[PDB]
């Protein structure tokens, strides 16, 4: 029961890895991970904040929440599991402005685990491609509702009028991979905490 639910999470984590345009600069060089632990996050207060907002979005989107399971990489995963996602920590600088960003490709979210563009990498070795240090990603329940499809940079403070999120679609002069942006922290729930390492290619 728990093992099968977690095997599904491991499969999503492994199967969504892609080769990155930066040649591994931000997230490191790897084709797969060593998945160490998968924990289900049970935070009743966050779950109800999430389901309350999901119902509200569904009602504003033809009885459809447009919920997706997506990855989130951040140095602040421990604060997110306890306090939830918080749009007050998002700033206008991002490609789609002051939102909370998610990926359908685990390796894209892996580029953010140690900071923007991988920061200086792991705290112990200052290596963005560290194979030793254990990383953590979140696999989240995200309510997209009526998602505004965009290709080019659009610095938003909030969702576009009548919408509940932004979907960043791949394009020639733009994104290599998709990304999903919400502008309200209650529109995501950090369901699984994945502890892993990137693995050195064979
Ligand atoms: N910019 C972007 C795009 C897609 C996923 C993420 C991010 C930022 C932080 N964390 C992420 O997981
Ligand atoms: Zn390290």
């Amino acid at each position: 029961p728990d093992d099968k639910e977690f095997q599904s999470v491991e499969e999503e984590m492994q199967s969504t890895v892609r080769e990155h345009r930066d040649g591994g600069h931000a997230g490191g060089i790897f084709n797969r991970y060593n998945i160490l632990k998968i924990q289900k996050v049970c935070n009743k207060k966050l779950w109800e904040r999430y389901t309350h907002r999901r119902k509200e979005v569904s009602e504003e989107n033809h009885n459809h929440a447009n919920e997706r399971m997506l990855f989130h990489g951040s140095p602040f995963v421990n604060a997110i599991i306890h306090k939830g996602f918080d749009e007050r920590h998002a700033y206008i600088g991002g490609m789609f402005g002051a939102g909370i960003y998610f990926a359908e490709n685990s390796s894209k979210s892996n580029q953010y685990v140690y900071g923007i563009g991988g920061g200086t990498g792991c705290p112990v070795h200052k290596d963005r491609s560290c194979y030793i240090c254990h990383r953590q990603l979140l696999f989240c329940r995200v309510t997209l509702g009526k998602s505004f499809l965009q290709f080019s940079a659009m610095k938003m403070a909030h969702s576009p009028p009548g919408h509940h999120s932004v979907t960043g679609r791949p394009s020639v002069n733009g994104l290599a991979l998709a990304e999903y942006v919400i502008y309200r922290g209650e529109q995501a729930y950090p369901e699984y905490l994945i502890t892993y390492q990137i693995m050195r290619p064979e």
